[PDB]
């Protein structure tokens, strides 16, 4: 749906199983998920932001339903204060900035 | 205007009489810039962000044309890795997500 910004953008998705809730962050490049048990494999990595760096697990290829929409990509996991929907996943559903 | 997500939304904001390019950003709610020279008083505070806090210059009333449609609201000033705008200035240009 079509979504304004007096709150902030969260929506529920389902992943691995799981369901969350997640930022549609168009600030974000990638997707970035608190811990969880993501099935496969993966690689280790590192992200920066406003308060610095984090480390983070990257799984390729993972299955993510945001808010009834699919999607497969890259998908960050460690320790990020929120769950963030990134660019690389907001593309896949056809989000659009409106104004 | 309508913006896909493939690239990252960066946009051209004129603050202070100053051009700066600034990445709109649904995921924050506020605005923050990298060091500039704004005028007037201030009020130091602190935002977190992944990786940590940072502290910034808290600047209100201020006026910011973004992609030609102007907005006043409070700007943070600080060591920022990019310029965002927040949802705080977002609401005021009337930018929505659609999908
Ligand atoms: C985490 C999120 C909940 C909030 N952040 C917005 C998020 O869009 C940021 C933006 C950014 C920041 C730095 C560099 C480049 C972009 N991206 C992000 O960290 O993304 C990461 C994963 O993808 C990667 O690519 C880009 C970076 C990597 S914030 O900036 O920490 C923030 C928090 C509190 C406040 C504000 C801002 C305004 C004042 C207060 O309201």
């Amino acid at each position: 749906p079509q979504i304004t910004l007096w709150k902030r953008p969260l929506v529920t998705i389902k992943i691995g199983g799981q369901l969350k809730e997640a930022l549609l962050d168009t600030g974000a490049d990638d997707t970035v998920l608190e811990e969880m048990n993501l099935p496969g494999r993966w690689k280790p990595k590192m992200i920066g932001g406003i308060g610095g760096f984090i480390k983070v697990r990257q799984y390729d290829q993972i299955l993510i339903e945001i808010c009834g929409h699919k999607a497969i990509g890259t998908v960050l996991v460690g320790p990020t204060p929120v769950n963030i929907i990134g660019r690389n996943l907001l593309t896949q559903i056809g989000c659009t900035l409106n104004f």
